[PDB]
RNA sequence: AAUAAAAUAUUACUUUGGAUAGUUUAGUUUCCUGGGCGAUGAAGAACGCAAUGAAUUGCGAUAAGUGAUAGGAACAAUAAAAUGUGAAUAUCCAAAAUUUGAAUGCUUGAAAGUAUACUAAGGUAUAUAUGAUAUUCAAUAUCCA
């Protein structure tokens, strides 16, 4: 056979097919933009540079 | 020989101290009933959440609370708003339940992360051992054309 290891040899490998759900979460993510930003810092520092940097 | 400043003694008042007396939402022991946790993710740990919270209590991105059912007019330190079209309060109920932890895709030091498949971001499944069934294979191991 002009080699000497011997493997495992392959077979038929099905995708996993459950025959019910396995989890029942709500498909919302909770992550969003109302909830990625608490609020701007309103501090002395960070309105300085909203007028000369341009940032926020 | 003399002095009463210091010293000593008694009592009253005050002070430092916290004994004594009065008291108990705390313990100890015995007895009765149960002895009801977890891969449907437990016990434990961590982080976070109140209009003003540091601890503690309760809770989990629906946060000191949501729905339902009872319940009947409060809470309060200070404001506010809501409230008999239902405030407090109660629960073996419903939804929801962050990071971990047997911890279970791989890694984990105080480590930030990351692979594939299914349904960019999100969410599920994939550890080890094991029983049944299905399917694909390996070995002339026994026959065997």
């Amino acid at each position: 056979r002009y080699t000497t290891a011997f493997h495992r040899p392959a077979t038929k490998n099905a995708a996993k097919a459950p025959k019910y759900p396995r989890s029942l979460k709500a498909n919302r993510n909770k992550m969003d933009e109302f909830s990625i930003i608490k609020f701007p810092l309103a501090t002395e520092t960070a309105l300085k540079k909203i007028e000369d940097h341009n940032t926020l």
